[PDB]
């Protein structure tokens, strides 16, 4: 909604498909890997 | 050490086997699954 008016962007949405294929991180250049590897299984298991 | 002197306590020691057998946790009053589901599977890999 503006000042004087609305206006109408989204009706309502119910899903049927879903498609999670989430690349987790590229970076590399931190030396990162201890933390890295529970978060990219984050990134995959429990985000999805 | 204390003041005037120290006392030895512990040689060093070099380990040869492991158990980890770590409970991760004994609540259940929260409900607290869903953070539950990550911090007992860090529990056991990333710790073990």
């Amino acid at each position: 909604s503006l000042g004087p008016q609305s206006i109408h962007i989204k009706d309502a949405q119910t899903p049927t498909l879903l498609f999670p294929f989430a690349a987790p991180r590229v970076v590399g250049d931190l030396s990162e890997a201890g933390s890295r590897a529970e978060m990219e299984m984050k990134v995959l298991l429990w985000a999805v």
